């Protein structure tokens, strides 16, 4: 979904606030092969420590569902740049299935990543997807095999997503190893989601085969701190990763 070498920017949104978020975004904008925007969920327990509390903020200040569609919709009167939309299946289940990927195709994402997709619902999903013009996108973690890679590679439209639980402050064997894995295996183009912090993250992951790699904890762990200034100090980051 995105150009070889790209670098993926990660956001919250509504952490602060869903002007912040879109401000964030047209920032880093220049920067980005494509980005993954998140709905924040009340039991994010996929997720890291520091996306977790992203999750906490944007509550807090009351974020609520539909002020996704409003933030990429906005985006998009500026840039074209892909949007994969990142979400606990709960929101969508309940807020029917078919009505949300409409919704989030007229608002202008492109692709989208259930998180905790039930395998049971998986299949129907990827239909109603397709039926509705979202690219899919499936997560794989260290301890996915060779078997489940193959089956996701076969369902996955946009893109597969390589992801690390782990944290560092270096990259850990198991999630090169699952790189390495998923490249032997994989026809759509792999992005990896090991928690980067550092420009010889992004050199190493690049070269081991990585098509893009996502930058988020690095950037929420500086929006936690900043708050709206953030922004500047992300274009920092960013290009620090970058070597620029």
């Amino acid at each position: 979904m995105f150009k070889d070498g790209s670098l993926i920017p990660y956001l919250t949104a509504g952490d602060p606030d869903k002007q912040s978020t879109l401000n964030f975004l047209l920032a880093l904008d220049e920067y980005a092969g494509a980005i993954e925007l998140g709905i924040p969920f009340s039991d994010p327990i996929a997720d890291g420590k520091t996306i977790q509390e992203s999750h906490y903020r944007a509550l807090k200040n009351g974020f609520k569902l539909r002020e996704a569609f409003w933030i990429v919709k906005e985006f998009r009167r500026h840039s074209s740049t892909p949007i994969v939309l990142m979400t606990y299946y709960n929101p969508i289940y309940r807020a029917g299935v078919r009505n949300f990927l409409a919704e989030a195709k007229a608002s202008g994402v492109d692709g989208i990543l259930v998180v905790d997709l039930p395998v049971f619902h998986a299949k129907e999903f990827t239909e109603i997807a397709r039926e509705e013009g979202i690219k899919t996108v499936f997560l794989a973690a260290p301890n996915t095999p060779a078997e489940r890679l193959k089956v996701i590679d076969d369902m996955t439209t946009g893109f597969v997503y390589l992801v690390s639980l782990y944290g560092t402050e270096e990259i850990p064997k198991t999630a090169y190893d699952l790189l390495r894995r998923a490249k032997r295996i994989c026809r759509n183009k792999v992005a990896v989601g090991f928690g980067v912090s550092k420009r010889e993250h992004v050199v190493s992951l690049l070269k081991e085969g990585a098509n893009g790699v996502v930058v988020g904890s690095a950037l929420v762990k500086i929006i936690g701190e900043k708050g709206r200034e953030a922004t500047e100090f992300l274009k920092k980051k960013v290009e620090e990763l970058l070597g620029i």
